[PDB]
């Protein structure tokens, strides 16, 4: 049974505060850390004192899991294995849909914190007891990682719209070579981004990525195009896009702009603006796009999704919410969900918009948030839910590298008994 | 005894590779990752790298990591030490190695053996990693919790622009507590971030290889007036001081005898001397590191005969009892930066802090520019009582898992912990 449940408040990657949970049983103490990123999305909980990390405290959260998460846990007793009826509490004691009473950093943390618990009670590694639960087939898949090494959108000077550039190393014969082509290809991209934009274009962002001032899409692609043939790896990385393109939706007039100081002849309609990704993916390797029209924008998506053979990743669209998820698959909109535990606020109801999605035969990208710690639990979610996609930053920052580590130690762990999903990311869990 | 001893590669915080070792007793297996240096000096433990230009660039580290796996770890296992007597286990270390710079099986190598049977010591006591070295070291209790030199504007070599000293940090040495004074650094950190973007542009929010803003400016006058405006906006004035990591050896034309601050009109020693002086009179500087080149001993010497200020060596000494003498006997600083991958073992850090504390110096332990999610330098730094601790900015996590680190640390001592404070300078004796 469990003995004890701490909760604490430790720094994310960007230097605000989050959410540390402990849960001791007689294997250890098992800890879990809440990312935050920067919507129909989980209320996580705030302090809102501007006169204390400037509103970002999250004592009233730990404080949440201290004195009220915590001891009724413990006094209901349930098997720390089954992390089904673990979440069916978390949310019997929260009791509103958004988790806006104890706050969804709360139970986030109690929840993963108590699913290491379970894991380390069956005497096996998370990601194993996380495909218990999701129930994916052997042998283990591990990820493509789809690092981001360019940033533009609201995150950079230029006129660039669209916020993330990834490459996407898929035809390594391993994971661990894709590591160390993606780690190759970034050092390239670096310097190129040094001796095209200046010294201070070497600046990563909050991800790992450079962000120097681009204008246009193709100039950023044209820049990773570069990159990829300095490291001799053309045609082996493919590259993938996070539009966030609810960032210049002008929802009065449903129209795109580009350049979100600009002109009104422009500005483009999804018909518009569904050309430019068509004239994108025809030109350069471009195998994933995500978020490419706003997160209400349900007529975009379908119009897109049924021209388009590449992967359409949904993240403000679904939010990892299986009632978005059910609306998306029944107007045909993506192909593909990014999940974003934190967004919804448990593991098992994470688990479950993994499985609403593959019966679709969706894609699944487990993902970071903006804002990192050194937890490094999404990288066994990656592998236990048999996802072969994990997006995770870049190769730069070890709030980032840490899951890629992970997964490094997973790989030589398991052998023979797990596989690189390799070109097959779209469809890993029937690999 | 030790059952399984296992090294593998992982990526460091700027995406390089770098070694991690394993070590696995019967209370299970304790594990540690060794940093890697941008502004090395020239002094170091030697690193062993692969040198295949066709392999992360010549910068792989299966060499070190092979012999760990296939010379060092079976070595140490047939030898069957007590995992508690550190000493002999890096006397056997470097028994094996048998040179002086830790070439022959790596220092990167060696180091990782070397932390992870450090844990497995500890947990055999049954204390943590904190308390095991303060046995190690000889340090009393109550346990020191170190003020966070926090490098929140990035220069030199740790950023790009055409700032020539490396590091400028704010001190939270007025703070109640070790909590309350990262709580203080992170506000200042993000007064600054949204100070330098106003100032410079959204570029300017980018982030060096420490986690800082790196403004595209090009005196030091600059950087202290915006961070003096940053500690202002989060009220904190007089409370925070500022410390700096000049590494003037990134800098330093050995042939004219002059330093370049604009090495991406040369001074003397004596010239930069007066720039330091004038610095400090004016800003509330506490500390300044490297000031002088890292074999400029008498450049050392006379900015120390008229300074009341922390002179830290790092490149001058490289945390290496010799030079640590040297040092000493010439009165060319007043204090130490620890870095452990500068010596190899921590037996020889150890021996380094206890040499400085024996000339009544200061202890900085520090991290690398090339971190990773390891955080054994916070209980390096609690169990050395050293009081003052540089692992980086507010920003990127490794960085921030030391800081986190040593807030579990806070909380699990509670009364039996005190926070460092202004008398960082002499915790040891606090
Ligand atoms: O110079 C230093 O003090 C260290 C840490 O900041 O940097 P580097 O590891 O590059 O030598
Ligand atoms: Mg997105
Ligand atoms: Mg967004
Ligand atoms: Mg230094």
């Amino acid at each position: 049974p469990i003995s004890k449940i701490h909760a604490r408040s430790v720094y994310d990657s960007r230097g605000n505060p989050t959410v540390e949970v402990d849960v001791v049983t007689e294997t250890g103490l098992h800890r879990a850390i809440v990312p935050s990123g920067a919507q129909h999305e989980a209320h996580e909980l705030r302090d809102g004192d501007k006169t204390q990390w400037g509103g970002k405290g999250v004592l009233k959260a730990v404080k949440n899991v201290n004195e009220t998460i915590g001891p009724a846990l413990i006094k209901e007793n349930i098997d720390v294995k089954d992390q089904s009826k673990v979440d069916e509490f978390l949310n019997k004691l929260d009791g509103t849909a958004n988790k806006s009473n104890l706050g969804a950093n709360a139970i986030l943390g109690v929840s993963l914190a108590v699913a290491k618990a379970g894991a380390a009670e069956k005497g096996v590694p998370l990601y194993a007891h996380i495909s218990d639960l999701a129930g994916t087939k052997k042998p283990y898949v591990l990820p493509v990682p789809f690092q981001n090494v360019l940033n533009g959108g609201s995150h950079a000077g230029g006129r660039l719209a669209f916020q993330e550039f990834m490459i996407v190393p898929d035809s390594a014969p391993s994971f661990s070579e894709a590591l160390r082509q993606g780690a190759e290809v970034y050092q390239k991209l670096k310097a190129l981004a040094k001796k095209k934009y200046g010294q201070s274009a070497g600046n990563v962002g909050d991800e790992g990525g450079v962000a120097p001032d681009i204008q246009t899409a193709e100039e950023a692609l044209d820049l990773i195009t570069e990159a990829i043939e300095q490291a001799g790896y053309t045609g082996k990385i493919k590259i993938a896009m996070d539009v966030a393109s609810s960032e210049f939706y002008k929802a009065d007039v449903k129209k795109y702009d580009l350049d979100f100081e600009s002109d009104p002849s422009k500005w483009l309609t999804y018909e518009q603006l569904a050309d430019l990704y068509k004239s994108l993916a025809a030109k350069y390797p471009i195998v994933s796009i995500e978020d490419p029209f706003a997160e209400d924008d349900w007529e975009a998506w379908s119009y897109f999704y049924k021209t388009s053979d590449f992967q359409i990743v949904g993240d403000d669209l679904t939010v990892t919410n299986p009632g978005r998820i059910k609306k998306a698959i029944e107007l045909k909109s993506c192909n593909a969900l990014l999940l974003k535990v934190n967004q919804i606020g448990t593991l098992t109801e994470s688990i479950q918009a993994a499985k609403d999605s593959y019966a679709d035969n969706w894609g699944v990208m487990v993902s970071h948030r903006s804002g990192e710690t050194e937890d490094v639990t999404i990288a066994d979610i990656a592998v236990g839910l048999r996802s072969g996609q994990i997006k995770t930053g870049a190769p730069c920052r070890s709030e980032r590298l840490a899951k890629l580590n992970q997964i490094l130690r997973i790989e030589e762990e398991l052998g023979e008994n797990a596989v690189y999903a390799g070109s097959k990311f779209r469809t890993a869990v029937n690999l």
